């Protein structure tokens, strides 16, 4: 199990625009277009990302291409992030994989307001930051996929996952 394999397992695969949990237009394995209520605006970013005239459909080959550009991002965004950065190199590998979902799933920004949770993780005190994280939109809005990250950071194991 490595990361690529745990988030396609959490956003699928999708060929064709389409709108994730919170409406936004998305396409390929969770690649957020536009926060836009137009499917134009969502056709134009997805021809600006791809680089052709795509009319919302893209390749397995262009999904992964994405794909791989966002993972890159998260993590480089990470070790980056001065808040993120000393969390991330206190964990062992498992657990930053965990972060690194997170912060795909919902940018920077959204992860660094888990301070508390965060701050926990780094004191390795795992089961009260997993407590912690649960009391939060996040986990309200998308519980399975949540439980599943929050079990990974409590135990350290792909459990969740196999
Ligand atoms: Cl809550």
């Amino acid at each position: 199990m490595n990361i690529f394999e745990m988030l396609r397992i959490d956003e699928g695969l999708r060929l064709k625009i389409y709108k994730d949990t919170e409406g936004y237009y998305t396409i390929g394995i969770g690649h957020l277009l536009t926060k836009s209520p137009s499917l134009n605006a969502a056709k134009s970013e997805l021809d600006k990302a791809i680089g052709r005239n795509c009319n919302g459909v893209i390749t397995k080959d262009e999904a992964e291409k994405l794909f791989n550009q966002d993972v890159d991002a998260a993590v480089r965004g990470i070790l980056r992030n001065a808040k993120l950065k000393p969390v991330y190199d206190s964990l062992d590998a498992v657990r930053r994989c965990a972060l690194i979902n997170m912060v795909f799933q919902m940018g920077e920004t959204g992860v660094a307001g888990f301070t508390n949770s965060l701050r926990m993780l780094q004191q390795k005190r795992w089961d009260e930051a997993a407590v912690n994280g649960a009391k939060s939109r996040w986990y309200n809005q998308t519980p399975n996929r949540a439980k599943r990250v929050i079990t990974t950071f409590r135990t350290g194991t792909w459990d969740a996952y196999k």
